[PDB]
Parts: C-alpha cells; structure tokens; sequence
C-alpha cells in the first residue's frame, strides 16, 4: 500500500531521482510531481512521462513539436503509459496509472519533454 512516489524536478533541470520500483500487489501506482525552485512552466517546466524505452525519443521529439499550450506532449499519444501536466514553480501535479498498462517483457523510462530537459530528466521504472 506504498503504492506512490513523490518525485521533484527543480530549476537545476534535474528529477530528485532516476529510478523509480513498483510494487507487487499495487492495482494502481500514483507519481506526485512537485517542482519546488522558483522558475515559471516557460523557463523551467517539468511534466512526469511514462513509456518504453523505444517510445521514449518519440514522445520527447513530438512532444517539443506540440508546444507549450500542450504541455509539450502530443496529444492522445498511445506511447504514453502515463503523464502529468506541465508544471512550473510551486505548483503540482498527480498522476494515477493501472500497473498492468505495465506490459511484462517490457523496460520503461521515466523523463520530462520540456525541450532540452530529457538530456538529464529521465531514469528507468520497474515493475518489482
Ligand atoms: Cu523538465
């Protein structure tokens, strides 16, 4: 039933971590984005995305092509396991996600797609 983890990303471009585990039991696992630092969603902007690794240039790539207004996410983007909105500083956002969208057989990668952030804003997600 410590089914969440909280995850920052701050105005230094990085996430607080670069490996997130889930567990086995969890029906259900929740990403609570905060972004403490003091740059707006247009300076500094972080969203929290899920997908397969191989799906990961993809969304980064499409996402930057979406633009701002969008959270800088395709929209109805079927690569995306799960997202939070774009968010800047002092705000939050959370996401609630079906650990079986987690397809076995799969490696995944977590990572931002404000242009330029996903160089050092993304680390793996295991199913454990
Ligand atoms: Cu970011």
């Amino acid at each position: 039933a410590e089914c969440s983890v909280d995850i920052q990303g701050n105005d230094q471009m990085q996430f607080n971590t670069n490996a997130i585990t889930v567990d086995k039991s969890c029906k259900q696992f929740t990403v609570n984005l905060s972004h403490p630092g003091n740059l707006p969603k247009n300076v500094m902007g972080h969203n929290f995305v899920l997908s397969t690794a191989a799906d990961m240039q993809g969304v980064v790539t499409d996402g930057m092509a979406s633009g701002l207004d969008k959270d800088f996410l395709k929209p109805d983007d079927s690569r995306v396991i799960a997202q939070t909105k774009l968010i800047g500083s002092g705000e939050k956002d959370s996401v609630t996600f079906d650990v079986s969208k987690l397809k076995e057989g799969e490696q995944f990668m977590f990572f931002c797609t404000f242009p330029g952030h996903s160089a050092l804003m993304y680390g793996t997600l295991h199913l454990k």
